[PDB]
DNA sequence: AGCGTGGGACC
DNA sequence: TGGTCCCACGC
């Protein structure tokens, strides 16, 4: 909680110095990661990752109720439950 | 659905 | 530093 985000208009207050570095990049506009494919700018490397899948189809996680494929491990999270009632 | 994107964590 | 997950929330 010590690191407070100095630009002044922001009073949000970080527990770790490094998450106050990641959260400068939205004060900044910094998007220092390029997708080849669509040369779109990310401000994450491992949102550029997820982002690049958009494009190949790549989907590493399958659902274990259907085996459905998805690009990101939160989407299957978000279906997995749509299998209960 | 599709998917941007920040915060927390872990390495 | 900086890479990479999980999470969450948002549209
Ligand atoms: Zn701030
Ligand atoms: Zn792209
Ligand atoms: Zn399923």
């Amino acid at each position: 909680r010590p690191y407070a985000c100095p630009v002044e208009s922001c009073d949000r207050r970080f527990s770790r110095s490094a998450d106050l570095t990641r959260h400068i990049r939205i004060h900044t506009g910094q998007k220092p990661f390029q997708c080849r494919i669509c040369m779109r700018n990310f401000s994450r490397s491992d949102h550029l990752t997820t982002h690049i899948r958009t494009h190949t189809g790549e989907k590493p996680f399958a659902c274990d109720i259907c085996g459905r494929k998805f690009a990101r491990s939160d989407e299957r999270k978000r279906h997995t439950k749509i299998h209960l009632r």
